[PDB]
């Protein structure tokens, strides 16, 4: 693991994007964290959900928390209810993103069942489509469509990932094709615009553009920050960076530089395009980026903590410019789960 | 200004060499046999009263679209059954027609999801017809492939939706162009429909198929953007194409964007070969037959007026010029077919019967 080269880039992106979540107080975050968590936990604890969603209780609990965090810290300008509902949806998606089961047998009649109104055979679809309306009520038709599509894309993405395939050497189009499939880009980007706060028809071009640009910023920033936790990992192995290596036949270092250039560039352009656009829009966008990074740095899932401390023992300036940031975030978003994530889902389920 | 005839010619010959454009066993009699089968089933379909009244399209554009599509399917899906060509012809005809509705889908998409989950017929007439017909397309494929078709068609709907705004992207929004081309390109639909379950085992060739979907998506749309460039060069009506959006969004010259499209296309082509040459023989055949057919179709269908940019250079001792003409003569040789030989009777005639 190029812990070395790891420092190098993360610092660039952070310094160039200039990570700094100012707006949004700790009391406010906690208030939201608990609202979302609470509604989601009660949801996932219902018997139906409990029996159709096959997940180890502890992974569910962990996933839920990582997601409530992500939504609350990035969808900073939406209502509490919207955060809660988005938290449920993104929790369903994450539970699948880490799973393993062939969907072939349950997808054989997908379309006929869909058109007929019969409950899907794949349990996941049964639960997600049943819950979906609670997510969709927060948006206009256009945005809704994007959510529906991206979630469908995501299902296929997980399907493909089950083959643990990084692409045929020479298949340069494979990597990004896959990252987009399992990235939920359009889902994320469109869910940033609740109809209660934005007029889908008045800001159509703004919203469309944001969906298109955010799709890449969002996934590439995650590929970058995750360049730690995913690796000697099992469900990983097939990451955008690792697929670049396999498919583009280049070194891990070269793929790394690539991701970085795309990321930095994507970042530069997000600003260039939205700075002068509608203020409300620029705020939702800026608040998302800062929150998204805050979440990456704060959530243990990405073990970003180490690469701060364990690089705190060595002055390489590239490992010190990194640390100037981490804390900068942990002091805003570092919150003990005992302050919001309670009681555990399992406890509500057996009640 | 002035069509980059030379640069164009070069790229076109190169594109063809890379894909190994060469003669095949698909005979003219065979094509005609297929052309008529597909056209006939489709025309009878589109001529039914229900279809006739929910699909708002000028009879002549329907007729023209149907023909352009039957041609595209028959000439590119060369290895699939007649029935599959027919059914794909109906589906791709629905898709081509939707770019005729200026009608805002907003009011008809408000309850899209609740109606979908409940099993109630969609409010947008297009969806009502397409989803009703879809099964006839889906029976030809396994679950995985089916899903790709469903998704891409949904993406396509949104693509048309966005295109109604005639928006080429905010200057600086470098991600807009391709984001849009992919949305309205039907890539995954095309790429996945190339593998009928009757002829391919979706599970045995999963990686082959997935990879083809991913690579074909770009080859297919970029080749079309390229061949369609001449017809839309001076066309003041056409305004938001991949190339024109590159200009607006990337803030570069039409010539520079043209370069970008060419490099991606050529490169996409090189890699299609590099990856599939050594793979399963039947897979490489479906792929190769698609590329050659797709190009044949572009050159042969008048929709792209490629005929003109020939009658302008069929006499020049230039290398590219001559190769181009030889490839065109090859195309015509096997693809130039009078509509009176298959496209009959007209849809309108079956409708009023
Ligand atoms: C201009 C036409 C009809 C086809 C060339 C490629 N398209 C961009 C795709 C989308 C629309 C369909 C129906 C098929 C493929
Ligand atoms: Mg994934
Ligand atoms: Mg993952
Ligand atoms: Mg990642």
């Amino acid at each position: 693991f190029p812990t070395e080269y790891f420092l190098n880039t993360t610092v660039r992106l952070l310094e160039y994007i200039r990570y700094r979540d100012s707006n949004y107080t700790r009391e406010e975050r906690i208030e939201n964290l608990h609202y979302a968590y609470n509604k989601a936990a009660h949801h996932f604890a219902q018997p139906r959900q409990q029996q159709l969603l096959k997940v180890d209780p502890k992974r569910l609990q962990a996933s839920l928390q990582t997601i409530v965090g992500m939504v609350v810290y990035s969808w900073a300008k939406v209502s509490k209810e919207c955060m809660a509902d988005l938290s449920i949806h993104y929790t369903y998606t994450l539970v699948l993103d880490d799973s393993k089961d062939d969907p072939y047998p349950t997808m054989v009649n997908y379309f006929d069942d869909l058109q007929a109104g019969r409950e899907q055979a794949h349990p996941w679809w049964a639960l997600v489509n049943e819950h979906f309306p609670n997510v969709l009520r927060h948006f206009g038709p256009f945005c809704s469509l994007n959510l529906i599509r991206s979630t469908l894309d995501f299902f296929e993405g997980c399907w493909i990932e089950q083959y643990n395939f990084g692409g045929f050497p020479g298949s340069h189009d494979y990597p990004q094709f896959l990252r987009r499939m399992n990235g939920l880009g359009h889902c994320v980007g469109a869910s940033l615009w609740p109809k209660e706060q934005f007029n889908e028809r008045s800001l159509f071009l703004e919203i469309t553009s944001a969906i298109a640009q955010m799709e890449n910023w969002m996934v590439w920033v995650n590929d970058l920050m995750s360049f730690y936790k995913e690796f000697d990992d099992e469900r990983d192995q097939i990451s955008l960076v690792k697929n670049y290596v396999v498919s583009d036949e280049i070194s891990l270092h070269e793929a790394l530089e690539k991701l970085t250039q795309d990321t930095l560039h994507s970042s530069k352009q997000m600003v260039a395009v939205f700075s002068d656009k509608d203020p409300q829009v620029m705020d939702t966008i800026e608040c998302f980026m800062h929150g998204y990074v805050t979440w990456h740095l704060c959530d243990r899932r990405f073990r970003l903590s180490e690469i701060y401390e364990k690089v705190k023992e060595e002055k390489t300036e590239d490992a010190q410019k990194f640390c100037k940031f981490y804390e900068q975030a942990a002091n805003v978003g570092a919150v003990s789960p005992s302050e919001w994530a309670y009681p555990p889902v399992a406890q509500l389920a057996n009640v």
